[PDB]
């Protein structure tokens, strides 16, 4: 419906504030409170070369700490690489870039891989369909609807926004 693109990308229209709506993983416990996986999106902003900059938030032991990590374009469209807690290898799913956006993560940590998908959106929630349409999406990718891990509904470091 509406007017989602899932193919080729207007990456300068999606620069700005995103908050992070869900995330969800093959394993359980990669979602959890002290998980490293588990970062808020506060800003995207372009680079001179079309590289991605992600202005973030983590919970260092209560307290919310500032991350930043520019993930660089590689072969692949639309998919880009960033090194953190291993290699992550992630790619631009579907976005309406006025609501949306889906993002799918395998981080090639060594000798062990796992994949993780994160909604975030142009306001702190997004749409019950969208909620569903991310649903649909990580089903495909195998990730149960059991670790689908709400964030709307926990601390994303608001606060420190920014």
């Amino acid at each position: 419906e509406g007017n989602d693109v899932r193919r080729n990308f207007d990456v300068s229209k999606i620069s700005g504030y995103w908050y992070s709506v869900l995330l969800a993983s093959d394993v359980r416990e990669k979602t959890e409170e002290n998980s490293s996986m588990r970062v808020f999106v506060n800003h995207i902003e372009v680079l001179s070369n079309s590289s991605l900059l992600f202005n973030m938030h983590i919970k260092v032991d209560g307290k919310c700490t500032e991350i930043a990590l520019v993930s660089d374009k590689t072969e692949k469209d639309g998919e880009y690489s960033v090194e953190y807690d291993g290699y992550n290898v992630f790619r631009i799913v579907e976005t309406d870039y006025t609501d949306y956006i889906i993002f799918h993560l395998v981080n090639f940590k060594e000798k062990d891989s796992f994949q993780m998908m994160e909604l975030s959106a142009r306001e702190p929630d997004t749409s019950e369909e969208v909620r569903k349409r991310f649903v649909e999406y990580c089903q495909k990718h195998g990730i149960v609807k059991e670790n689908i891990f709400d964030l709307t509904e926990v601390d994303r470091c608001l606060q420190a926004r920014g």
